[PDB]
């Protein structure tokens, strides 16, 4: 279970479904409608986010950040 507070830079949704090769286990496998937990964002260069008890490395094009804003209702 949660122990209670969130480590996470931000979320971002998958639109697009890509799966990697059989060889390759960096490679997050990414389904449309999935949820990635970024702990670290560079720069400049990949994002790192953990799905399925599995972190990696994935585009943000891919992807599409979920940016709330400043003000809301």
């Amino acid at each position: 279970g949660s122990s209670g507070s969130s480590g996470f830079c931000g979320r971002a949704r998958v639109h697009t479904d890509f799966t990697p090769s059989p060889y390759d286990t960096d490679s997050l496998k990414l389904k449309k409608g999935d949820i990635i937990d970024i702990i670290s964002k560079p720069p400049m260069g990949t994002w790192m986010g953990l799905l399925n008890n599995k972190v990696g490395t994935f585009k943000f094009i891919y992807v599409d950040v979920l940016s709330s804003g400043p003000s809301s209702g």
